[PDB]
């Protein structure tokens, strides 16, 4: 239960070690961390060296660090499918706003008959296999992550998804509410599966975005543009499994993805839309306009000043599912020092997100697939908010003293 995050702040390194040692010595005096934790915030032109440590668990460790000068901008990175795993977000269910988020969703969800709750407690195997356990699980545990973060007043400076966190986008945007949020996810994967399509699949590939359109056989287009030589194509089963063949032969990187033999964000898709957009019609009553801070990964940079872009609406969600993922064309976007969150049940984009933005932005992960604890692994990446300059009070996250 008594794990807590300590940051320290000082004029030193040494100042920085002496307080994150005190905290240790008191790790069960939660006033006292409480109390340590308030007092942190001191600008780095006051104190420039900064610390924390993750008191309780494993890799409980100290990390001290001066802080820069210069105010970081302070981005939100939705990630997209694939993320899902058996336990998601049990580990976090520990913190109050985390597990009253996800009760709330499951209240989204009483009607269908699931209990997001449950999907997570599930020690079936398979349990995700299913699009619409996954589909909801994952923006639910998205929105819970969203929520811890708002707890402790962290207002994004930018806000970018991945083909389904461009939901989680809507939320923490403030266009959409959780419950349309919710439904959102829901609707797009009861729909898909209906649907029985013919078999799709996806795969990663090494080559560039126009490389791609070029070299693509017919059928078969480049759907995820992750960064400047990954792409994730997309199309039906056989050429897509034969086109990575041919590739790995010529020493190009192309791995395959598990996407449940389906061909997302292609024309396979399309069938999918009047029904989506008919069940969405009526979730997203009285869209809300998209703010400027959250860029579009559906909708191409020079159509933004665009009625379909200017709000979450059905019609976006039914766009984003449909349209290929503009990611990397979002990152250029991203400024010179931003700390950027991946906010997922499991940080799937850290790679991408390293090769697509620069050594001067800070990468954070939040949850790790099948990780020990992932409150502590949350808690360090909180932890690491502070090393980088945001004022980030974990006290929130926990109970008062």
């Amino acid at each position: 239960q008594s794990m807590r995050l300590l940051r320290a702040s000082g004029r030193t390194p040494e100042a920085v070690q002496k307080l994150l040692e005190q905290g240790l010595r008191h790790s069960q005096d939660l006033a006292f961390l409480s109390m340590l934790n308030d007092i942190a915030a001191v600008p780095a032109t006051a104190m420039p060296f900064r610390g924390y440590a993750v008191l309780g668990g494993e890799r409980g460790g100290p990390e001290v660090q001066q802080v820069p000068a210069g105010e970081r901008p302070l981005w939100f990175i939705c990630s997209g499918m694939g993320t899902q795993w058996r336990g998601m977000g049990l580990s976090l269910m520990r913190l109050d706003r985390f597990r009253d988020s996800i009760l709330r969703s499951d209240e989204a969800v009483k009607p269908f008959g699931l209990k997001v709750s449950q999907l997570l407690l599930s020690t079936d195997e398979s349990t995700f296999d299913d699009i619409v356990h996954s589909f909801v699980s994952l923006t639910a545990i998205q929105i819970g992550l969203i929520d811890l973060l708002s707890c402790m007043g962290l207002r994004p400076d930018g806000i970018v998804g991945h083909s389904l966190g461009e939901v989680a986008c809507g939320y923490a945007d403030g266009c959409l509410s959780q419950e349309e949020a919710v439904l959102a996810a829901y609707w797009r994967g009861q729909c898909i599966k209906e649907a029985h399509l013919p078999p799709g699949a996806m795969a990663a590939v090494g080559l560039s975005w126009e490389e791609c359109k070029q070299r693509c056989p017919p059928g078969v287009v480049p759907a995820c543009h992750n960064s400047k030589d990954t792409v994730t194509i997309s199309g039906p089963q056989a050429p897509v499994f034969e086109f990575v063949e041919q590739l790995r032969k010529e020493g190009v990187f192309a791995k395959e993805v598990r996407t449940g033999g389906m061909a997302f964000h292609s024309y396979f898709m399309e069938a999918i839309a009047p029904p989506l957009l008919q069940e969405l019609k009526k979730v997203i009553r009285e869209p809300k306009p998209r703010s400027a801070r959250w860029l579009s990964t559906s909708i191409p940079e020079a159509q933004w000043h665009s009625s379909l872009a200017r709000t979450s609406s059905a019609e976006y969600n039914v766009n984003n599912l449909v349209s290929p993922v503009l990611f990397q064309e979002a990152l250029w976007h991203v400024p010179e020092h931003a700390v950027v969150l991946e906010i997922a049940p499991h940080a799937l984009l850290q790679a991408v997100l390293k090769r697509g933005l620069k050594p001067s932005c800070t990468i954070i992960p939040l949850m790790k697939k099948d990780h020990r604890d992932n409150l502590e692994f949350f808690l360090a990446g909180i932890g690491r908010l502070h090393l980088s300059g945001i004022d980030a009070n974990p006290n929130a996250l926990f109970p008062p003293v």
